[PDB]
């Protein structure tokens, strides 16, 4: 769109940075209940 690719930028990648994150994260709780 228009007047939009700013806003994109920051967006769509803070997003890729959240799906990132949260799968980290993720392998450390994963990684207690795997010897539970």
């Amino acid at each position: 769109g228009p007047d939009i690719i700013p806003i994109v930028a920051g967006v769509v990648a803070g997003i890729v940075l959240i799906g990132l994150a949260l799968l980290l994260i993720w392998k450390l709780l994963m990684i207690i209940h795997d010897r539970r």
